[PDB]
DNA sequence: AATCTATCACCGCAAGGGATAAATATCTAACACCGTGCGTGTTGACTATTTTACCTCTGGCGGTGATAATGGTTGCATGTACTAAGGAGGTTGT
């Protein structure tokens, strides 16, 4: 349910997730652990990035 | 604001449905030709485009009739409920 509680912030789509750098990332509901931990490098394997 | 165990379940990851795009084959449409006929051109005779002239329409409006005719029309303002004002005039009072 990481999928439910993320898209509940109306960040439903990958296009703006590109803004969510490790300085202000948390604004979302719940989304508390394995999701939040390391997915940020496989994000860069379909091909996106942060900075 | 970090930790996770233990929810209700999404992912874990097998299957299979539709799709679309390739190739084929059909359709139509765009064109280039041709032929028709119309609105390509000047000229010419017509007759009635316009003007002015003349002879003689339509409608401008001014003018007023006489056997005599010589006491008139007009219908419903409103019917209630109030009550404030002015009007009357005799008089018993100021």
């Amino acid at each position: 349910r990481s999928a439910n509680c993320l898209k509940a912030e109306a960040i439903h789509y990958i296009g703006d997730l590109v803004q969510r750098t490790e300085v202000e990332l948390l604004k979302t509901p719940n989304l508390g652990k394995k999701s939040l931990t390391e997915i940020k490098d496989v994000l860069a394997s379909r091909g996106l990035s942060l900075g």
